[PDB]
């Protein structure tokens, strides 16, 4: 396998961390190939979940849980911490707070939440590469709390960056906001991609293709599909009582994403950079509600 940029794995990872029992499981966590009964039962819909006022309770709680982990990530990024210990705080402080990393055996994926770096679009697997100084890292959490999945990624600065990195990582968040503002009832899911590009291609960056925003509520991936890119065939318009994500991975360089060999990690084909960042929404009357909110300050950590 030849590697798109710089960045390598580095193995061996430690043995899978164990959630004690008493941890309510998603259903794909014991299942061999981390497969999952219930969105494989439902897996080609395009009918989207009206949720009722109990579950938007638990979408509420089990989304502020999540942001509390990532609030813990977040203060630990540094020059110097490996990504695998970033996961080892991420899956106590789900376990402290009640929840199941929902990472965690997702179709086999081995830790408990996705740590990217620099030419990692998304899905990267948390590692012994200790950060270094101009990196930048996203982290994506979700938590799994009485049926309920919370999904939630920001990107991060590891220590100082270059221009680009800061250009890079704030465009992306600015087309996430840009995005989220547009959404409320009546408002096409194909048309969060027009807006997103629109921004992306100004700034003179690309946006990626083959991950999408989706659905979640009991099912951690679910209908709508919601592309980032312009003119999609997205199917659906939202309505009050919809909960999705919007989650836009933009690149210095070109659109188009790899695998690596571990079968998760997505990386730029030209080892350029790319940023995500990541809320939870659920659609309300009059506009929506950004579940995965920052509660104690009104920016992303990279401003702060
Ligand atoms: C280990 C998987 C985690 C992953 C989804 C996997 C398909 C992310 N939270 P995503 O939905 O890409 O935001
Ligand atoms: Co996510
Ligand atoms: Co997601």
């Amino acid at each position: 396998y030849r590697y798109t940029g710089k960045l390598r794995p580095h193995y061996p990872l430690m043995p899978t961390r164990p959630v004690p029992s008493y941890i309510q499981r998603p259903d794909y966590a014991d299942h061999p190939l981390g497969m999952s009964e219930s969105e494989q039962a439902l897996k080609g819909t395009s009918q989207i979940k009206l949720l009722s006022s109990e579950d938007i309770e638990g979408m509420r709680l089990v989304c502020r849980l999540a942001r509390e982990v990532l609030d813990v990530a977040a203060g630990m990024i540094k020059p110097g911490v490996t990504t695998e210990e970033i996961d080892h705080a991420v899956h106590l402080a789900c376990i402290a707070r009640n929840c199941y990393p929902s990472p965690l055996n997702y179709y086999n994926f081995p830790k408990s939440c996705c740590t990217s770096v620099n030419e990692v679009i998304c899905h990267g697997i948390p590692d012994r590469r200790p950060l270094q100084e101009g990196d930048i890292v996203n982290v994506d959490i979700t938590l799994y709390r009485n049926g309920y999945h919370g999904d939630l990624n920001e990107t991060f600065f590891v220590g100082e960056v270059d221009d680009g990195a800061r250009k890079l990582v704030q465009t992306t968040y600015e087309c996430l906001m840009q995005a989220i503002d547009a959404v409320k009832p009546g408002v096409r899911y194909r048309e969060l991609g027009n807006i997103i590009q629109k921004h992306a291609q100004a700034n003179g960056f690309s946006v990626v293709r083959s991950y999408c925003g989706h659905g979640i509520h009991k099912l951690f991936h679910t209908a709508p599909n919601v592309p980032h890119y312009a003119k999609n065939k997205a199917v659906g318009v939202m309505k009050s009582g919809h909960v999705f994500t919007i989650e836009p991975m933009i690149c210095e360089g070109g659109w188009q994403d790899e695998t690596w060999p571990d079968g998760w990690t997505a990386v730029t084909r030209d080892g350029k950079r790319s940023a995500q960042f990541e809320h939870t929404l659920l659609v309300t009357d009059t506009g929506c509600e950004i579940l995965t909110r920052r509660l104690d300050s009104a920016r992303p950590h990279f401003m702060s």
